């Protein structure tokens, strides 16, 4: 059950950098990836290890056979390597599934899981690699539309967790985006663009993926403070729009989801509730049962789907359209605070002093 971020060792490491990396722990990420292309770096990664080591981390890379060769390090020769702090190596020219096989036993072995065939899985067991250590990585996709789809991802993980394999897959970041084309790393297509938090929870959630990791090079303060709000809380942590509601106090605050799920709606398990507005209900919309539905009176919901005007139904407020993907992962009896636009940030620092 891990999370992870990526590092960019083309650029040499900051202190916003390092900043991040160690709150991102505190976040409940115990991973790193990198990708190296080395045509220095030996010393970029010296310090890299160093933090991962102190922050209790692990680091994957991503290196070309030559690369490794040419950054003074050897495959057969891997002491210095886990000395540094790396913890596994995704290689992908120039290493032979036998020297995988063996690596299996002292390292983890990223894989990529796309490109892996049944072939090279069944010399892996042949030369008995240490399955527990073999990593199957999915890409990312700088160039939008170019994401894999659903049923390929589901289809793809069922295969590789049934030939005994882990599944790593990345999430887009929206803090600082990798260049040159700025629109997120994600894996998954629908992710493009979307909410960091709802993607990454949502793909953990799938019993076929063991891991995810932000592709970008980092995620804002607001998307930091939702995780780190759910790791904390384990309660969901969304923004409403800004509302003259007289009922707008009352849904301030944290819902718990009735254990009964209902398909169309959450429901807010716990005087007089006057008819004020009650308009049409687009997915997200906040509302209060007023006095006209009698013993539901005063029932909260937040819509699932698009609802029909009811004049029993005052309308409040709505989630703020980037949290909308959050609401479907909001199950039987999962929490879930609603707090106004733009305080997402202060709402989680509150929660540290
Ligand atoms: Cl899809
Ligand atoms: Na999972």
């Amino acid at each position: 059950a891990m999370y992870g971020i990526s590092v960019f060792l083309g650029e040499e490491i900051t202190n916003d950098t390092i900043i991040y990396i160690k709150k991102m722990k505190a976040l409940g990420f115990d991973g790193i990836f990198t990708s190296l292309h080395i045509p220095l770096y030996r010393q970029r990664l010296t310090d890299l290890g160093a933090i991962a080591k102190a922050e209790k981390m692990k680091i994957m890379v991503d290196i070309s056979g030559e690369a490794l060769k040419r950054a003074g390090f050897s495959f057969d020769e891997l002491e210095p390597l886990i000395e540094l702090g790396v913890t596994g190596l995704r290689m992908d020219y120039g290493i032979t599934i036998e020297q995988m096989a063996h690596a299996s036993h002292k390292i983890d072995i990223g894989l990529n899981a796309s490109t892996i065939t049944l072939e090279e899985v069944a010399e892996l067991k042949a030369h008995q690699a240490d399955f527990s250590r073999l990593e199957a990585w999915h890409n990312y996709y700088p160039r939008p539309e170019t994401g894999i789809g659903t049923t390929f991802f589901n289809e793809k993980n069922r295969w590789l967790k049934e030939l005994g394999l882990q599944v790593f897959t990345f999430v887009p970041g929206d803090g600082q985006t990798r260049g040159p084309i700025f629109a997120g790393l994600p894996t998954l297509e629908k992710h493009r663009g979307q909410n960091p938090f709802a993607a990454a929870v949502g793909l953990m959630a799938d019993p076929y993926v063991d891991a995810v990791y932000i592709g970008d090079p980092t995620i804002s303060e607001r998307t930091m403070a939702q995780f780190g709000y759910y790791h904390q809380t384990n309660q969901f942590l969304l923004e409403v729009a800004p509302s003259e509601s007289r009922y707008l106090k009352r849904i301030l605050g944290t819902h718990t989801n009735r254990l009964d799920a209902a398909r169309d709606v959450l429901r807010s398990e716990l005087a007089t509730i006057e008819s004020e507005q009650t308009e049409a209900r687009p997915v997200g919309t906040v509302t209060i049962d007023n006095e006209k539905y009698g013993r539901y009176m005063g029932e909260i919901q937040v819509t699932l789907v698009d609802l029909p005007k009811d004049e029993k139904v005052n309308t409040i407020t709505r989630i703020i359209d980037k949290d909308q993907t959050i609401l479907p992962l909001i199950k039987a009896g999962n929490q879930f605070t609603l707090v106004t636009e733009g305080t997402i940030e202060n709402e989680f620092r509150k929660l540290n002093n």
